[PDB]
C-alpha cells in the first residue's frame, strides 16, 4: 500500500508466521502445573525447561535463582500462561521463549516477567489481554486504580525482543524500567505493541480523580522521576505501535541518553514524551496519524535532546480530553516548564515546588531535517499551565519558553489542508534564543512574526517507497522504512484467544 492506505491487517501480515490455535491446546491438571513449577525453582545453571505445548493456570510466584538458563515453549506460541503468575528471574543470562500469556494476570503488580539479573532476555513471547484476576478497585485514600505491569527491568542489559503486547487495558505501564544510577543498556527492539486504551473498566467516572486515574498507561516508561538525572542509555528501536490510545505519554521517558528511534507508530492517540532527564535522540520514526483524533509526534522538557529526521504525518487534535496534565499535541510539541532555564535554575528536589518530577522547561534542543506531512498542527510552541501535582489542583505561578531551541532543515507540509497550523508560535510565550536555518512551512503560521525568517515554497517534491522526499530539505528518506511484522513481533500468531 501507499502511506495513505495502510492499514493494521498489512502491517501485521507476514508469511514468515505460523498460526497456533489455543483450542488445541490441553489444559494442564493442579498437579501438572506443580510438576512444571518444581522444574522452575529446581533448575542449575546451564538447564532449560521445555514446556509441553498445553494452557497452565496459576503457577503463581515463579522465582528462577539459576543462571544461563532458557524457559521455552515445545512449540513457539503453545505454552500459554493463564490465571496469576510472575516469574521473577533472579539470575543472570536468563531466556524467556515463546511464552503467551493470557486470560489472567501478573501475579505481583511489576508484571508477569520481573528480569531483575543482568543479561535476562524476553523473546518471541505473547501477552494477550493479560488485565485479569488480580483486584482492580479504586483505594480508600483517593479512587486510584491500582498500576500493574507487564515486563520490568530492574537489571542491566536486558533484552525484550520479538514480542507481541497486545490489549493493556488496566491502568499501568506495558513495560517499567526501574533503574539505579549508572546506565542500564537495555534494548527494547522489534516488538508489536497493540491496542492499550484507557476507560474500559469506567475508572474515569470518578471525576475527582481523573488527572491520576488517566495517567499511567505508558507502553514504555525509562526511568523514574528520582533517577532521571543519571542515564539509563536504553535503547527503544525498530518497533511497531498500532492504535496504541493509553494516554497522552505513548513512551515515557524519565533518564538520559537513550534512543527513541525508527519506530512506527501508527493511529496512537499517544505521543513521544520526553519527560525528565537530558539528552535523548528521537530519530528516524514514523508517526502515521492515519486521520486519527488525538495522535502526534513528540512532546518535550528538559535539556540537550536531539529530534532528527522524523516523519510525521497526518496527525490530528490540539488539547487531550484531560485538563490540567498539560496535554498539548501536535507533531513536535516544544513544553513550557516551571523553572527559569534561561539562568540556569534546575529541578532539585530540595526546592519545594520544584522537585524532580514537575517541569523541566526545555533548553537546548536541536529538532533538524524532520518532515511533518498534513499535520493539524505541525510544530507547536508550548503554551501550557501547570498543577501542583497530579494530586493538588493549584496552579503553578512562574510558566517559561523553551530555550535555545535551534530549528534546521525542517518541512511542515500543509500544502494539501492549508488551513492547519504548521507551526504554532504564541507571544504568550516566545521562546528564548530560538534559531532558524533552512526552515520550509507552508500552511497557517500563528504569531509568525516571532519566527526571524522561513521559506513557504517547497522544495521540489518526489515520492519514494511512498514517503514524500523533499529536495535537499526534510527528513531523509533512505533513512526511514516502515516497521512490519516482516521484522517485528514473535514468529507466530494466535487463534482462539479471549481478552
Amino acid at each position: 500500500p501507499s502511506i495513505s492506505e495502510i492499514d493494521r491487517s498489512y502491517l501485521l501480515s507476514s508469511d514468515r508466521l505460523t498460526e497456533v490455535d489455543g483450542n488445541t491446546l490441553d489444559v494442564a491438571s493442579e498437579e501438572q502445573v506443580a510438576a512444571l513449577k518444581a522444574q522452575f525453582e529446581n533448575l542449575k545453571d546451564g538447564d532449560e525447561v521445555v514446556i509441553p505445548n498445553g494452557k497452565y493456570a496459576n503457577l503463581g510466584q515463579v522465582t528462577i535463582t539459576a543462571n544461563d538458563v532458557t524457559i521455552r515453549a515445545e512449540q513457539a506460541g503453545a505454552a500459554w500462561l493463564t490465571g496469576l503468575i510472575q516469574f521473577e528471574l533472579k539470575g543472570d543470562d536468563i531466556t524467556l521463549d515463546g511464552l503467551v500469556f493470557t486470560e489472567g494476570g501478573p501475579n505481583e503488580r511489576f508484571g508477569a516477567v520481573r528480569m531483575m539479573g543482568n543479561g535476562n532476555t524476553l523473546q518471541n513471547s505473547t501477552f494477550y489481554y493479560f488485565n485479569h484476576d488480580y483486584t482492580y478497585e479504586p483505594d480508600e485514600r483517593r479512587s486510584e486504580y491500582p498500576k500493574y505491569l507487564w515486563v520490568s527491568l530492574w537489571g542491566k542489559d536486558g533484552k525484550v525482543i520479538n514480542n507481541r503486547f497486545e490489549g493493556k487495558q488496566k491502568r499501568g505501564t506495558l513495560i517499567g524500567v526501574q533503574k539505579d544510577d549508572t546506565p542500564d543498556n537495555h534494548l527494547i527492539a522489534n516488538n508489536i505493541f497493540m491496542d492499550q486504551k484507557p476507560n474500559q473498566f469506567n475508572e474515569f467516572d470518578i471525576k475527582e480523580a481523573i488527572r491520576y486515574n488517566g495517567n499511567s498507561w505508558e507502553a514504555i516508561r525509562i526511568g523514574d522521576s528520582k533517577s532521571s538525572q543519571w542515564d539509563s542509555s536504553s535503547k527503544f528501536v525498530n518497533n511497531l505501535m498500532i492504535d496504541m490510545d493509553g494516554e497522552r505519554e505513548l513512551i515515557s521517558i524519565k533518564s538520559g541518553d537513550n534512543t527513541i528511534s525508527g519506530n512506527t507508530i501508527f493511529q496512537s492517540a499517544a505521543l513521544i514524551s520526553l519527560r525528565h532527564g537530558k539528552g535523548n535522540t528521537v530519530e528516524n520514526n514514523m508517526i502515521l496519524g492515519n486521520e486519527k483524533r488525538l495522535t502526534g509526534g513528540i512532546r518535550i522538557y528538559d535539556e540537550d535532546h536531539v529530534i532528527r529526521n522524523n516523519y510525521i504525518a497526518n496527525t490530528r487534535g490540539r488539547d487531550g480530553v484531560i485538563e490540567g496534565n498539560a496535554d498539548l499535541r501536535g507533531g513536535i510539541v516544544i513544553n513550557t516548564g516551571i523553572i527559569d532555564v534561561a539562568n540556569g535554575e534546575q529541578l532539585d528536589q530540595s526546592v519545594k515546588g520544584k522537585e524532580l518530577n514537575k517541569q523541566w522547561t526545555p533548553k537546548n534542543i536541536t529538532i533538524e531535517n524532520n518532515s511533518l506531512v498534513d499535520t493539524e498542527w505541525g510544530i507547536v510552541y508550548g503554551n501550557q499551565s501547570h498543577r501542583v501535582s497530579l494530586f493538588n489542583n493549584a496552579e503553578v505561578e512562574g510558566i517559561y519558553a523553551g530555550v535555545d531551541i535551534a530549528f534546521k532543515h525542517n518541512v511542515v507540509d500543509n500544502s494539501q489542508t492549508p488551513e492547519f497550523v504548521s507551526v504554532r508560535a504564541t507571544h504568550d510565550f516566545p521562546l528564548v534564543g530560538a534559531t532558524y536555518t533552512d526552515e520550509t512551512y507552508v500552511g497557517q503560521v500563528t504569531d509568525s512574526e516571532l519566527i526571524e525568517s522561513y521559506s513557504v515554497e517547497l522544495p521540489k517534491v518526489t515520492v519514494e517507497n511512498g514517503l514524500n522526499a523533499y529536495q535537499g530539505e526534510g527528513a531523509d528518506v533512505s533513512k526511514l522504512s516502515v516497521v512490519t511484522a516482516e521484522t517485528a513481533g514473535p514468529d507466530y500468531v494466535l487463534e482462539n484467544t479471549t481478552k
